[PDB]
């Protein structure tokens, strides 16, 4: 499933769950 809809899939930085806080068309956390 998708993790968020800024991310694509299998982002260690969204694999531990949703480290992603930047935004939703675009983080900083996952560039
Ligand atoms: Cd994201
Ligand atoms: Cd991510
Ligand atoms: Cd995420
Ligand atoms: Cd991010």
């Amino acid at each position: 499933k998708s993790c968020c809809s800024c991310c694509p899939v299998g982002c260690a930085k969204c694999a531990q769950g949703c480290i992603c806080k930047g935004a939703s068309d675009k983080c900083s956390c996952c560039a």
